[PDB]
């Protein structure tokens, strides 16, 4: 019960206007010996060129969308579609390219697949809304046959060359012809009534349909992305390290600790009420103050409504309006003025952020969190928080190399006495470092207005 079995029934009613007379009765046996491969009873790491829901979610960061159209079969032009946007033109004889043979046509479809992959996946897994021509046109650039590595590293190999008859890699693949051993997933095969953009579009007003192969096979990746990971959530689910996931999340613990042990120190507030995770801990846990907790789990869909969230069942609701409210990633429509907030930033290109549904993202560290669109109009009653570094510490070095630093946004009793010591030097070096991968990982910053650092200075006397 791991692999999808290829006696498996595939429901054929998609597919029966491009193939007019096809069974109703058919598995993925003999569904792939119709699309032109051998599966020669082979027990080499590949038992099925199709997948279950849950090894493809287990593949997200490998989902590319594709969708064929004829154009004006053998005797017709093909446009091929994928969710990276581009548009090729195959003949027999938004990226639009006009009409090439299969022979260099399948040269771009490994180029483009080995740009998109190669720092996300091992793989690739076609998603498809599956009507015949995208199966069938598959012999064209695909080769299979039993798992193999790359010739030049240690990586599972997804590409083949004819002119050298050797495996690459994504990252190895530069020259190659032929995509080997891809995975493939019809989301027709889930149970859906009508056709693929009025599905699309009940979830989702940000892609539109042109009639062309990549909005197909944008729509078909989306409506797959919203059917896994916003209606359904499975949290569970880890994912292997392809970036700076270790050091993103620990910058995230020691900003979080520096900005609301700040927060506290400036406007000495009674109480704080964290909403979200309900696992969380008190990040600053030596703090003078009453800490409550309000548990929420990550919106995956739209953004919490502050209303609903606080002044439901408003029996005796807590007054969330006294002391500062803590929102580290609880994403709300429109925070209340008394708030500390983290908020990604869907917007953000990285290889941790693979594109979501409704103008949202799916973020992938460790587990998968689809994650609202960003919107600047939650954050009007805040400001951006602007960057600072603050330690109560002693100046003490106990030992990494000097340069003497000066700056205005170092908040130590040595820079108030004239002098930045060399300790706080490296500690705020390193936090300005933590800082900035924040940052630049699409995590934003947002504060209460009356928030001044010019508070913290009394803090030594
Ligand atoms: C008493 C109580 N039950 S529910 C609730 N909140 C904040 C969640 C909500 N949805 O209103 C409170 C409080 N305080
Ligand atoms: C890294 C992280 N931790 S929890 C979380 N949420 C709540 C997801 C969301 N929907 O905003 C994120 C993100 N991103
Ligand atoms: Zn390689
Ligand atoms: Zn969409
Ligand atoms: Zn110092």
């Amino acid at each position: 019960p791991t692999h999808l079995s290829v006696d498996t029934k595939f429901k054929t009613e998609g597919l029966c206007v491009d193939i007019p007379g096809i069974p109703k009765d058919m598995t993925y046996r003999r569904l792939i010996s119709m699309m032109g491969f051998k599966m020669n009873y082979q027990v080499n790491g590949y038992p099925n060129m199709f997948i279950t829901r849950e090894e493809a979610i287990r593949h997200v960061r490998a989902w590319i969308g594709f969708d064929v159209e004829g154009c004006h079969g053998t005797n017709l032009p093909l446009q091929l579609g994928f969710s990276t946007g581009v548009n090729l033109v195959a003949v027999p004889t938004p990226l639009m390219y006009k009409g090439l043979p299969w022979n260099v046509v399948r040269i771009k479809i490994v180029q483009m697949l080995s740009d998109t992959l190669k720092n996300l996946s091992d793989r690739v897994v076609f998603v498809l809304w599956a009507h015949g021509f995208e199966l069938t046109s598959m012999k064209y650039f695909v080769k299979i046959g039993p798992e193999r590595t790359c010739c030049l590293c240690d990586r599972r190999a997804t590409c083949f060359s004819t002119a050298s008859d050797t495996y690459a890699c994504w990252h190895h693949s530069i020259g190659f012809d032929y995509v080997y051993n891809p995975f493939m997933i019809d989301v027709q095969q889930w149970g859906f009534t009508g056709n693929l953009q009025s599905n699309h579009d009940l979830y989702c007003q940000v892609h539109g349909n042109a009639h062309v192969a990549s909005c197909d096979a944008i729509m078909t990746r989306c409506l797959a992305v919203h059917e896994c990971f916003v209606k359904r959530v499975d949290w569970t689910i880890e994912y292997p390290i392809i970036g700076d996931e270790l050091k993103i999340n620990a910058a995230c613990r020691k900003v979080q600790h520096m900005v609301v042990k700040a927060a506290l120190l400036a406007d000495k507030f009674p109480v704080l009420h964290d909403i979200g995770n309900p696992k969380a801990i008190k990040c600053v846990p030596q703090a003078d103050v009453e800490w409550k907790f309000y548990d929420a789990q990550p919106c995956s869909d739209k953004a919490y409504k502050i209303e609903e969230l606080f002044y439901s069942y408003a029996t005796h609701s807590d007054k969330f309006t006294d002391g500062v409210c803590l929102f580290w990633n609880c994403n709300v429509d429109r925070y209340p003025a008394n708030s500390i907030v983290c908020r990604f930033d869907t917007r953000v290109l990285s290889n941790l952020n693979l594109p979501g549904c409704d103008g949202g993202s799916l973020y992938v560290n460790k587990h998968a969190f689809h994650t609202p669109a960003f919107d600047k109009s939650a954050f009007v009653n805040l400001k951006q928080l602007p960057f600072f570094y603050y330690s109560d510490s002693p100046c003490e070095s106990h030992g990494i190399d000097y340069v003497p630093l000066k700056s205005a946004t170092c908040i130590t009793r040595c820079n108030l006495g004239g002098a930045v010591c060399r300790h706080h030097a490296n500690e705020y070096r390193l936090y300005l470092d933590a800082y900035n991968m924040m940052i630049s990982a699409g995590f934003s910053l947002w504060v209460y207005k009356q928030f001044d650092t010019y508070n913290l200075w009394n803090t030594f006397t």
